[PDB]
């Protein structure tokens, strides 16, 4: 490990999936660097729910057509994720569109009663994410850039 980006990452990604899924916002010390942690979870339940809302027949639409059962069906979605997410430019929109589609197939795996297969499809949002944009996102300065560019403090 020591990869504070990544585990950062996963923490906040991991945490919005599991509560989207479930209904229940989960209680642990944030590991490290915890405000802004903290900030950006709130900010991500804030924006990430209205992506689902506001682009609720899109997602249903993706979803029907990638025919999610198993944790099989995950690692094919992480590689749809890489041509669609990471071919295409970056910002903190795709960032979020990426993780509130996450959470929208969180909330399918949980209704068709696969909830095991939330932590991978998280953990496959996360190694996308930085694996692909690392040196963008640290050139915004991480999860700090993204709480500053919602202005919320
Ligand atoms: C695997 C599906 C992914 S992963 C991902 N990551 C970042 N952005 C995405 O889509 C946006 C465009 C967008 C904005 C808001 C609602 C739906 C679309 C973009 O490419 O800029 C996507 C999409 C995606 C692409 C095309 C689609 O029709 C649908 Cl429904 C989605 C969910």
């Amino acid at each position: 490990s020591e990869d504070e980006l990544y585990r950062q990452s996963l923490e906040i990604i991991s945490r919005y999936l599991r509560e989207q899924a479930t209904g229940a916002k989960d209680t642990k010390p944030m590991g490290r660097s915890g405000a802004t942690s903290r900030k950006a979870l709130e900010t991500l339940r804030r924006v990430g729910d209205g992506v689902q809302r506001n682009h609720e027949t899109a997602f249903q639409g993706m979803l029907r057509k990638l025919d999610i059962k198993n944790e099989d069906d995950v690692k094919s979605l992480s590689r749809v994720m890489i041509h669609v997410f990471s071919d295409g430019v970056t910002n903190w929109g795709r960032i979020v569109t990426l993780i509130s589609f996450g959470a929208f197939v969180a909330k399918h795996l949980k209704t068709i009663n696969q909830e095991s297969c939330i932590e991978p499809l998280a953990e496959s949002i996360t190694d996308v994410l930085v694996r692909t944009k690392r040196d963008w996102l640290v050139k915004q300065r991480g999860w700090d850039g993204f709480v500053e560019f919602f202005h919320v403090e």
